[PDB]
């Protein structure tokens, strides 16, 4: 199940309008209180008019609306189940604006919801764009609208949340398809659950930001239930998905061909391990006792060229284990890995102990010291996040998490780690005064300007429970060493949530749940628009445009020339992300130094070290003096 974020609005005084209604299937059956009766558009003898179909409610008065529920027909018949839809709100009945929510609902008879930020409205409209099975009708047994306790206008200058993207699944794993710009999401063998999988199948769903279309596909060709995996974008731009529900499998997603290819089986079965792309395009993984057994799981490395997994038994997992109370089942999970120079992999945590992993010969591990600051040694921070926001300067910000995976209080601890050469102990300091809010299961992304956006989580980690939610996101501004609260959202984002940076510079945040019958499944995502996209008036700022790119494929150390439509002050390269269970080993930012060629023509060199400029796809953003970023250009970085 799912749940709405508000309380049902009394349907007494309401007045409803339908585009069509078959007699016996009146518009009003949708608001009778009887689940046996439903509104149904014309059929048979009244003809079969195709969607869009629309349901408009006049609440007579103004309510602080935050959601809607749609119970489909409960009579065993599927006809009229709503697929694609859009939700609109109006104070007047004529001016509807942009949808506050849109997306697709799964094809079943369960109640479906639309949760969105609170907005005063007297009118609500639900547009059924499609029918779950591609037929013409639209049927609704019951429709409800929910209201918030109160309404507080977002504060100016602090970003904005919305709209809501409704999905058929809980997106507990997601990636950006670099060639298409779509967000690829997956759940498990089911849309809302992972427990009890026969393995071998995964439900995926894609959202296209340009069209707003949500497309779904069941992947069986790799014979892998991809829930709880390792995820990396290799040196070729293929997304490598490892283990999880099918503990030894590897599935490869090729963005180019929009397809899934079986990969080689790993040497060791794992679930919940992290994997990290290396300076040579190879993928290194270690740990993962969620599945495949609980024992010491040492490193192994994937070669995309030979398509083999090779064990690195001397890259030992032992030094990175946390002191988790549940033991090894959790202590080797979600390592904070970063591919670095010369085939090295840095492990920044969650264990207090940081380590250098080496991939030559049969592997090696060397101590990189303890995460600590003038305030003391940092405790284990399972599900804390770690972001490389300046790969050139080896800067990684770490924050949040808790000593144990669950039933433990989250911390506000935040640190800056500065990496040097593999093998050396990196410098670590405390980040400002730590987070404004202790959180675990939160997610984050590095933004075009080098700031880190952090959102969601709870103060005490209780998987599948929406308790102690943190609704106020924070942004860390490295130049200032200061954290800033942003406008809060209304949907709890705790365990199984995700965040990705979109090519347009906005953040996609969604998921949470995946517990079958629980009521904490969140079949949606929201978009957070950072204040760098608005001008002073609260309107969207005008964005610099990248008119020309000399090339879209460059070797490390290579130069790129661009022309813009306006003078640019800054530019950054952001590697495309992948995300699940707080882990994102693929995102990273490289600040670029620009050569002004005169005439709004500029060049920059990509760093010559492939451990900095990890191969794969990257997003190129340019910023005007105002700080407003362009939409990204996609550049492939090869060694
Ligand atoms: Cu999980
Ligand atoms: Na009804």
């Amino acid at each position: 199940a799912s749940a709405p974020i508000g309380s049902a609005i009394s349907r007494n005084n309401w007045a409803v309008t339908c585009d069509s209604a078959q007699s016996g299937n009146e518009c009003n059956k949708a608001i009778d209180g009887n689940k046996d009766t439903f509104w149904h558009t014309f059929y048979g003898a009244n003809g079969d008019p195709k969607p869009p179909h629309t349901y408009t409610i006049d609440m007579k008065t103004t309510q602080n609306v935050n959601g809607l529920s749609m119970l489909p027909r409960q009579d065993g018949n599927q006809n009229g189940w709503i697929g694609r839809h859009e939700v609109y709100l109006s104070s007047d009945g004529t001016n509807w604006g942009s949808p506050v929510a849109s997306g697709s609902w799964f094809a079943d008879s369960t109640t479906k919801y639309s949760n969105f930020e609170t907005r005063p409205a007297r009118y609500v409209r639900l547009v059924a764009i499609t029918e779950a099975n591609g037929q013409p009708w639209t049927s609704i047994a019951e429709i409800n609208v929910f209201q918030a306790s109160s309404y507080t206008a977002p504060q100016p200058g602090l970003g904005r949340w919305g709209p809501t993207i409704d999905l058929p699944i809980v997106p507990a794993a997601a990636a950006i398809e670099p060639t298409s710009g779509r967000v690829l999401m997956w759940s498990s063998y089911r849309n809302d659950a992972f427990g009890g999988s026969p393995g071998g199948i995964t439900l995926t769903s894609s959202w296209d930001p340009s069209t707003g279309i949500v497309s779904d596909r069941t992947v069986t060709v790799t014979k892998h239930d991809m829930f709880c995996p390792g995820i990396s974008m290799d040196g070729n731009g293929q997304i490598v998905v490892t283990g999880g529900n099918d503990a030894k499998k590897t599935s490869l997603y090729d963005s180019s061909s929009d397809s899934w290819i079986p990969g080689p089986d790993m040497q060791v079965a794992r679930g919940y391990q992290s994997s990290a792309t290396m300076s040579d395009g190879r993928v290194f993984t270690i740990g993962g006792s969620w599945s495949g057994g609980v024992f010491e799981k040492n490193g192994e490395v994937y070669s995309p060229s030979s398509k083999t997994w090779t064990s690195l038994p001397n890259a030992k997992v032992n030094p990175m284990l946390t002191a988790d109370k549940q033991g090894l089942y959790r202590s080797d999970n979600h390592a904070w890995l970063f591919g670095w120079k010369k085939g090295s992999v840095f492990q920044a945590g969650p264990s207090t102990a940081m380590n250098w992993y080496y991939t030559s010969g049969s592997g090696d591990v060397k101590s990189a010291g303890k995460r600590q600051s003038n305030r003391g040694v940092a405790p284990d921070a399972m599900c804390g996040n770690a972001v490389m926001y300046d790969a050139v300067k080896g800067k990684i910000l770490t924050f949040g998490g808790s000593p144990d995976y669950q039933d433990s209080d989250a911390t506000t601890n935040a640190h800056i780690i500065t990496l040097g050469e593999p093998g050396t102990s990196p410098n670590t300091v405390f980040a400002s005064n730590g987070l404004y809010f202790a959180r675990t299961f939160h997610t984050s992304v590095v933004l075009p300007d080098g700031s880190t956006f952090i959102t969601g989580g709870q103060r005490r980690g209780i998987p599948f429970e929406d308790s102690t939610p943190v609704f106020t996101p924070e942004i860390y501004v490295p130049e200032q060493d200061t954290f800033y609260k942003q406008n809060p959202n209304s949907i709890v984002r705790v365990y199984h949530s995700i965040s990705l940076l979109l090519p347009d510079g906005r953040v996609f945040n969604g998921g949470g749940g995946l517990c079958g019958d629980c009521t904490t499944n969140h079949f949606d995502a929201q978009i957070f628009t950072p204040n760098y996209l608005y001008n002073s008036n609260g309107n969207l700022a005008t964005r610099p445009k990248i008119t020309r790119t000399s090339t879209q494929s460059v070797k490390v150390g290579g130069r790129i020339t661009i022309s813009t439509d306006s003078s640019i002050s800054k530019a950054s390269l952001i590697r495309y992300g992948t995300a699940t269970h707080t882990v994102n080993t693929d995102q990273r930012r490289i600040p670029l130094t620009l050569t002004n060629n005169g005439g709004n023509s500029y060049s920059f060199q990509v760093p010559s070290d492939s451990g900095v400029a990890l191969p794969g796809y990257w997003m190129l953003f340019v910023m005007n003096s105002a700080g407003v970023p362009s939409v990204a250009s996609t550049i492939r970085v090869t060694q």
